[PDB]
Parts: structure tokens; sequence; C-alpha cells
């Protein structure tokens, strides 16, 4: 049993709800969040920009440090850093960027980054600002992540076309 509520079971291991991921890591402080990160770990917008801003920006803080000592991350990539006040520790996923048109096949890489960890608080990768189909994107996620993923999907109208074109 886990303290995550109110998700809708979509698979054995892919769950989903209306819920802003900010306000979810503040409530449940999971052992991991997912940020969509980018490979320069800029969180400038959307969850990176909202996770970063919910930490005061420490998050960006950290993450120019991990920059400067390790260069950027591979679209496709993760690192693992602190969660601050949100979670353990937040792995931070680059999907690729359909706006700076990265090969969407990295989208599966993306998501097998969550597979080294058992639970874990996401967004689906390459939606919203990075350009990709949300509809691809929660297939891909449920045909490659096989640990227990809670999807935070932020739109209500998002949230409601996902849940009734779900195969
Ligand atoms: O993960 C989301 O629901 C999301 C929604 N809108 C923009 C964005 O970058 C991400």
């Amino acid at each position: 049993v886990n303290s995550f509520s109110g998700y809708l079971k979509l698979t054995d291991n892919v769950y989903i709800k209306n819920a802003d991921i900010v306000e979810e890591a503040k409530k449940v402080k999971p052992t991991v969040v997912v940020n969509a990160a980018n490979v320069y770990l800029k969180h400038g917008g959307g969850v990176a920009g909202a996770l970063n801003k919910a930490t005061n920006n420490a998050m960006q803080v950290e993450s120019d440090d991990y920059i400067a000592t390790n260069g950027p991350l591979k679209v496709g990539g993760s690192c693992v850093l602190s969660g601050h006040n949100l979670a353990k520790h937040c792995l931070h996923v680059v999907g690729p960027n359909v706006n700076k048109g990265e090969d969407i096949q990295l989208l599966k890489s993306a998501y097998e980054n969550f597979n080294q960890h058992e639970v874990l608080l996401a967004p689906l990768l390459s939606a919203g600002i990075f350009g990709a189909d949300p509809i691809h994107s929660l297939r891909v996620c449920v045909d490659t992540v096989r640990t227990n993923v809670y999807l935070a999907v932020f739109d209500k109208n998002l949230y409601d076309k996902l849940v009734s074109s779900f195969l």
C-alpha cells in the first residue's frame, strides 16, 4: 500500500490523476518526483519551472552546480538530485522536445529511466511545452515503464481525453 489517493488505475503498474504535480508532491512527499527537464537543467517553465519555483529556486542552484561539474544530460537521459521540500529525490528526465526537432523515438529511452525506481510521481514526458502528443506519451509510458508510476496530468480537458481514449 502507498499514500497516493484519487488515481485512476490504467494498468497493473500505471495510475493517472488530474492534478498539479507540485501540489501532489507537497501532499504526498513521494520518494521520487520526476521533473520534465532539459539537458541544461534550466528550469524555466512548465513542470520544471513550476517545481523549481516551489523549491524557492533551490532546485536551480543545485542543478547549476551539477551541470558545472558533469556537463549537460543526454536527450533520453536523467540524473537523480535532491527533491528539496517536494520529495526525497527528483529524477530529472529529458524527453525529446519536438519544438527543438528531437527524435520522438528517444521518448522510450526517456521513460526507461523510470524503471530504476520502484515508485514515482511523474508528468507525461515530452507533453506540454515539449510539443509531443500526450496520448502518444501515455502509450509509450504504459509500454515501457514496469515500476509503479503515478501520473499527474495538469489539464482537466487533457486528463479526460487521455482516459477516454486509453486502449
Ligand atoms: O505535464 C503537464 O500536464 C503539462 C501541461 N502543460 C504544459 C506542460 O509543460 C506540462
